[PDB]
């Protein structure tokens, strides 16, 4: 066993492992099978095991096979051993975590030795077959039972089963399992995720009788309009064939039996030598079946019984059946004859405390949040999931892409192993065992051959294998340029809507152009788009506009669902969120492990609301007084839907109402609004509509909002003058300062810097820092890309801004003058920002302080045409005071940016100061609100047309701090008020992705603010 | 076409080295306010007049064709000299062929004689314009000719136009696109419409 080194040989992937099959419980009662009750024949071995860690498999003492080591600890199974402190988890994206030298692995190969002592019932050993099932072990393992060697397995993400009938004794039995971190199977598992190890899914014992059901498959066929179905069930047995053996398949809808069939064994003739004596095929007719879809997940229950002709049951098995048909016809992917639009997301199995151990409670929480945010589909990135996941997607309704555990991203070239016939055996076990496990699940609609492994002849061979054994689902594969002969669907990753990226050999065309290339007929579904790393999803609306307009663009899967951060503890035992490199792991890919729409504890990022709104199932159009509502449901009528409408004048409600929705799938409804009020007061009128679900569902509460939209109606411009004040502000001119007094208010302008340096109400100072121009932001993850201090990427935005001096530029005063008018004081300033003799920006300002005590600020900025476009053009200061609440009239309530603001609505918003900070784990610019007309904070009020952010953290502190737990609140409050702000991008995060219409490239800018004390 | 300007404010102030005039106007039609413009004129000791303009457009009125100033100058000169896109007529959605340079043409080349008279002869992207003793500086679009916008709108054939006394100048901060995907339905794309609600531009008028 130490001399064969099976873990360094790609030709050996298992020894003594049993055939793959759909999930079995071996019920001995037909009613228990029908109702899905727990089976006495399936025991869990999850719980406390003994565990010892070793640096290599040669360091494991020989006594460990016979008895427990004294130095072993007690640990919970399932678990990852890096989550218990035995060695460090490693976060690496592309580079393999070991030397690339296939098929050898390091001689330092951390080894986990697990053991369990357990009782077996007397009844289990007299008759039948006892097997052990390991649902997942990472990465390869050898198994012993009572000191004797049983078998060996590889592939971390599919179950491994072994017959223990010959090894078990009555009384106390002992299992010993030796798990290796690295194996030749590690070469095929280079997914972008934490690299961990252990017995990380369930362990169980199953008892079957000697004559047994060994496999069964369920298939459904329809007539042209889905009014008649045939359920075809193939059953195979093992053991001794007898003439008295019979198989019955019955189909249940709730407690009503719908169809039934019975036959003896013996298939029809297949070839010159006969047929399968040990198989049978039943056909069951079903009239007007209820169809399964993500909108209405109607399920039936199929029970399969092996019994004698005189009626004695031997064993029963069962599964959930959904009647649906998936096909590609004339370049469109169809479900039940209608074209799908995929609102998809990629999801990893990740928990911040338990690593890669999934429980039911976590899975249900992810499914409810997905459906509540208008997702209908999920991609298993990038391996088969825990078996309970597919059951939940069947019951709640999500389309699943099921993916083989094959990724060789770090190879050079990427197809070095997948073009080699010596690795064809290892790859075929990963594809064929996934299909034999999952082919009965209705939620699985597409198979995938894996991810990022180039294009090799091995992929073509396996594409054709699946089409032949399971013709009822399309196959997709992205490697080798996303449109090879190994895919039914064009499935690019990160292709842009309008812009081509012409890389050699593997170009990423714009998605609209890809469709129409000479010869191309397939549908296009992006397997990854809109990389959600940090403050991201800019330009998301542009994908959804294209998906709705082009029939053959059928949607895509966002990258991705949840941040893969882990929890660490500081000195005081306070938890904090950690990422690549925080465990001493090296090399590592730092914060690239956090790409989620939700934080690792399942709290939402602000981008989640942008996804929910673009993916809505109702679309709205306004024409005069008429709202047109269009349904994008394919199958359901809107029977749980109420339309609420509200008209408001600059935040104040004027009229409201509700109307029930009655709209057929893909239909329209016209709603006529009552004669709207005509107010005399100035301001913009706004109409907001929202779709509300009055009743609770399996996945949502009563009152859930599923869709919304907002429009401008009539506007009345203000033609009244400000009330003529009696008091005149007084100007005092020293050598150092201009000082303006009016009543208890006082303003001070510094004549050497040319900035407002202080302001008094009574005797209380209002500023800690002067009001100054600001042209920079703390860089987002999309601004940095793959750039680092070792290896600078000169094309990233942060690198262009640094090389040009934007972070270092010094303001030089050109002019600072004051003048008394009739009723006001006017201050005029000009500044130039320079770096090594080059002028980057010029700003010219006027400040007008009138008798009402208002200060009107006008700003004019010029930007040199050859400097990189600036991140923002605005003012900043640090206010002296801290208030509890922020009140504003503008887009809200959540963080919104110029290329991510469709989901935000214009209204009067009011939040505690802490909701104005988004706590991204990697700190950056955050919390901006756009389209704002008025902002109130303490005694201050700003009016204008601006974007702002307000918080306790300076742009400087956000840029210098790598983790959110290291930030500290500064004295007072930092306010940033911008006339203009650049987009955030997010098509990908490793190349510039801010579209030309969101860059500040106009050269001249103007904005105005009024600062008063109300 | 019918809206009347109503005065809201007209004030003057002596600064240290300049005189400042501030005005505001509202354009109305049957009680509805369509546009508001607020202007400052600053006349300094060099004899330059700096004009700042801020315009608001009601969100529910159809987007305007232009936002600019016009006047009729008393004098007729032979040549027009400008630094901007040229030498031929160019508009915001038809200006790729034009190049930025110093251009100089007789006044008659600044008029395009379309058989059905219309707005014509605009030059975009202009930084400086010289005509007789006058010079305008800024970042604007202009057209200069012997025919008013009113006369071009009322006359159906180019042979019926007559030169007016002096020269009509139009200086625009902003101008809508001309379209032309077809001519029997609206065809000006959304990025060429003046839909931003608030506009700002500035000019210097001097005598060089
Ligand atoms: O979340 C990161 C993404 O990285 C890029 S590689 C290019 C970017 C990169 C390369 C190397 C290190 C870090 C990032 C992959 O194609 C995506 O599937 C996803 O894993
Ligand atoms: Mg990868």
């Amino acid at each position: 066993v130490l001399q064969r080194r099976d873990w360094e040989n790609p030709g050996v992937t298992q020894l003594n492992r049993l055939a793959a099959h759909p999930p079995f419980a071996s019920w001995r009662n037909s009613e228990e099978a029908r109702t899905d009750r727990p089976s006495q024949q399936l025991r869990s071995l999850n719980g406390e095991w003994r565990f010892a860690w070793f640096p290599a498999p040669e360091a494991v003492p020989e006594s460990w096979l016979e008895c427990d080591l004294p130095e072993a600890d007690t640990v919970v199974v399932p678990s990852n051993w890096q989550m218990h402190g035995y060695d460090a988890p490693i976060y690496t994206n592309v580079t393999y975590p070991i030397t690339v030298n296939p098929p050898f692995v390091p001689t330092e190969n951390p080894t986990g030795c697990y053991s369990l002592t357990f009782n077996v019932d007397e009844s289990w050993l007299q008759e039948g077959q006892t097997r052990i099932i390991f649902d997942g072990v990472n990465s390869a393992f050898h198994l012993w039972c009572n000191g004797r060697w049983v078998g060996y397995g590889q592939d971390s993400r599919l179950p491994s089963e072994f017959d223990l009938s010959a090894f078990l004794r009555a009384g106390e039995n002992r299992l010993a399992v030796m798990v290796l971190r690295w194996s030749d199977g590690s070469y095929l598992e280079d997914q972008d995720m934490w690299r961990m190890s252990g017995i990380f899914r369930d362990v169980s014992l199953l008892h079957k009788p000697t004559t047994q059901i060994s496999d069964f498959h369920v298939a459904t066929r329809f007539n042209d309009d889905f009014s008649r179905a045939v359920l075809e069930a193939e059953v195979q047995m093992c053991g001794e064939l007898r003439d008295y053996l019979r198989v019955t398949v019955s189909l249940w809808q709730g407690e009503t039996q719908v169809a039934s069939g019975t036959a003896p064994f013996g298939g029809e003739i297949i070839d010159e030598r006969g047929g399968y004596a040990d198989r049978v095929t039943l056909r069951l007719n079903v009239e007007n079946p209820k169809l399964w879809s993500a909108e209405i997940p109607n399920l039936y229950r199929a029970v399969v019984e092996l019994h004698t002709a005189d009626g004695t049951l031997i064993e029963a098995e069962a599964c959930d059946v959904g009647f649906r048909e998936v096909r590609i016809e004339n370049g469109l992917l169809l479900l039940n004859g209608k074209p799908l639009l995929i609102r998809g997301v990629n999801r990893h199995e990740h928990h911040p405390l338990h690593g890669q151990v999934m429980d039911e409670q976590t899975m249900v929480q992810d499914i409810l949040l997905m459906k509540q945010n208008n997702f209908n589909a999920v991609r298993c990135s990038h391996y088969p999931n825990h078996p309970l996941w597919y059951t939940l997607c069947d019951r709640y309704g999500l389309y699943v892409v099921d993916e083989a555990n094959i990724e060789t991203h770090g190879m050079v070239p990427m197809n070095r192993l997948t073009d080699d016939p010596r690795w064809l055996p290892a790859m075929s076990e990963r594809v064929t065992r996934m299909v034999q496990r999952d082919r009965n699940h209705p939620s699985v609609i597409i198979w995938s051959l894996g991810n990022e492994s180039g294009h090799g002849a091995n992929h073509d061979a396996l594409y054709r294998w699946i089409k032949s054994v399971d013709p009822s689902r399309p196959v997709q594969y992205e490697g080798g340029g996303a449109d090879t002969t190994a895919t039914d669907i064009i499935c690019p990753m990160y292709a842009r809507v309008d812009e081509d990226q012409p890389f050699p050999a593997v170009p990423k065309w714009s998605i609209k152009k890809w469709l129409s290339l000479p010869g191309e007929t397939r549908p296009l579904i992006l397997c990854e788009y809109a990389h959600a790393m940090g403050n991201s999803l800019g330009g998301f609306a542009k994908y959804w506009q294209a998906f709705r307009q082009y029939p053959r663009l059928q949607g895509g899967f966002v990258w991705d669902w949840v941040d893969q951060s882990l929890i660490k503890y500081d000195e005081n035992g306070n938890p904090w969120s950690a990422y690549g490199g925080d465990f001493g792991d090296t090399p590592n890919d730092r914060q690239f492990c956090m790409n989620g729409l939700v934080f690792a504890d399942r709290t939402p990022h602000p981008a989640l609301t942008e996804a929910k709104h673009q993916q809505q199932f109702f679309q709205f159009r306004l024409s005069g007084q008429t709202i047109e509502v269009t349904s994008e449901y394919l199958f359901r009528h809107s029977d749980n839907e109420l339309l609420h409408w509200m008209v408001a004048l600059d935040g104040k409600p004027l009229a409201s109402g509700e109307v029930p929705l009655d709209v057929a799938p893909q239909g329209k409804q016209l709603i006529e609004l009552p004669e709207l009020p005509q107010p005399e007061s100035a301001g913009q009128l706004w109409l907001t509509v929202r779709v509300v679900q009055p009743n609770a569902t399996a996945w949502s509460e009563a009152g859930h909002i599923s869709a919304w939209q907002q429009w401008r109606l009539a506007e009345n411009l203000s033609v009244t003058l400000p009330a003529a004040s009696h008091a005149i502000p007084h100007l005092t001119t020293s050598e150092m300062d201009f000082c303006i007094e009016l009543g208890n208010k006082r303003w001070q302008f510094n004549r050497q810097s040319g900035f407002l340096s202080q302001m008094w109400i009574g005797d209380k100072k209002q500023l800690l820092t002067p009001l100054r121009d600001q042209f920079t932001r703390a860089p987002l993850d999309n601004d940095i890309g793959v750039s680092e201090a070792t290896r600078i990427d000169p094309n990233a935005w942060v690198e262009r801004w640094k090389a040009a001096g934007h972070y270092q530029a010094e303001a030089a005063l050109l002019q600072c003058t004051a003048d008394t008018l009739a009723d006001a004081v006017l201050i005029t300033t000009a500044h130039a920002w320079q770096h090594q003799g080059k002028t980057l920006f010029i700003s010219r300002k006027t400040y007008r302080i009138d008798g009402s005590g208002q200060m009107a600020i006008t700003v004019d900025v010029e930007v040199a045409s050859d400097t990189p476009h600036p991140a923002r053009i605005g003012l900043n200061c640090q206010l002296a005071q801290v208030a509890e609440r922020v009140n504003w009239l503008g887009l809200g309530p959540q963080e919104n940016y110029p290329d991510r603001l469709t989901a935000a609505c214009f209204d009067r918003w009011d939040l505690p100061l802490s909701d104005m900070y988004t706590p991204y784990v990697f700190p950056s610019e955050n919390g901006l609100r756009c389209g704002t007309r008025e902002l109130n904070y303490g005694p201050h009020q700003w009016r204008g047309d601006f974007q702002f952010n307000i918080s306790r953290y300076s742009q400087q502190q956000l840029m210098e701090t790598s983790h959110r737990h290291l930030l500290h609140a500064e004295e007072g409050t930092w306010l940033n008020i911008d006339g203009f702000h650049m987009g955030i991008g997010g098509d990908d995060s490793w190349s510039p992705s801010v579209s030309a219409e969101f860059q500040l490239s106009a050269g001249r800018y103007h904005y105005q603010l009024v600062w008063c004390q109300k």
